[PDB]
RNA sequence: UUGAAAAGCCAGUGGCGCGAAGCUACCGUGCGCUGGAUUAUGACUGAACGCCUCUAAGUCAGAAUCCGGGCUAGAAGCGA
């Protein structure tokens, strides 16, 4: 029914510079730079200073927005605070490895950028990933059967995760009862 | 049949054997192609709806599919 204004305000932490420009967000920490392009939503951007503090804050409002409209306010919140997340502490996904008889064999390219599979199910074939910009694969030490995915950008890393686990899809058998693959089983942040 | 021999001719291709050349047969030989966008589907982040959610904004992989490329033709189209 098109409300007059719906408003939300997110804190911004003292250790990370951002700046917003036609709803083009940077976003700048110690452990890098991350970008954003916001101009698919018809929201207004603000930026508050408080001067007597100094603290930032960052308002996302829409006017005589409808719900599916205003929807997009908390989605862009979220992007925002996934984005000082990835620039403060990191993000860090792991992956196990499940066979039942033809254990998986992994092997990291140079740089960490890449990995190949070769024995899922007894499988000839040698199945290729590429790591997406700013993500690195490594194989866990002292977990057995891990793969370990850094990077900056959530989307990015949770995107490469899922080309690792869909390159190792089941075919022709009942998944129920042949369960190898390779699955995300934790998400957390580097630092 | 030309007197004979030799050498030809007539029987609309006299008939038979072999027959080069040309034509020609899966009856012979050679060749027949790869970038993008996507369907179904499976997913990423992510609200609505403090949780959840492939979806609402945004994003990914994806086919004997579509488009392009390649191949054939080349317009009251055109250049040097
Ligand atoms: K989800």
């Amino acid at each position: 029914m098109k409300t007059i204004l719906s408003s939300e305000t997110m804190d911004i932490p003292d250790g990370v510079n951002i700046k917003v420009k036609a709803k083009q967000i940077e976003v700048e920490g110690p452990r890098g730079k991350l970008t954003r392009n916001f101009k698919h939503l018809n929201l207004d951007f603000q930026l508050i200073k408080d001067e007597e503090t100094g603290k930032k804050k960052l308002k996302i409002d829409a006017w005589f927005g409808s719900r599916k409209t205003t929807a997009a306010i908390r989605t862009a919140l979220s992007h925002v605070e996934n984005l000082i997340t990835g620039v403060t502490k990191g993000y860090r996904y792991k992956m196990r490895f499940v066979y039942a008889h033809f254990p998986i064999n992994a092997s990291i390219s140079g740089g960490n950028k890449a990995i190949e599979i070769r024995n899922f199910l007894g499988e000839k074939r040698v199945r290729k990933v590429d790591m997406l910009e700013g993500v690195t694969v490594v194989r866990s030490e002292k977990v057995k059967d891990e793969l370990v995915l850094d990077g900056n950008d959530i989307e990015l890393v949770s995107r490469s995760a899922a080309l690792i686990n869909q390159k190792c899809h089941v075919k022709n058998k009942d998944i129920r009862k042949f369960l190898d693959g390779i699955y995300v089983s934790e998400k957390g942040r580097i630092v």
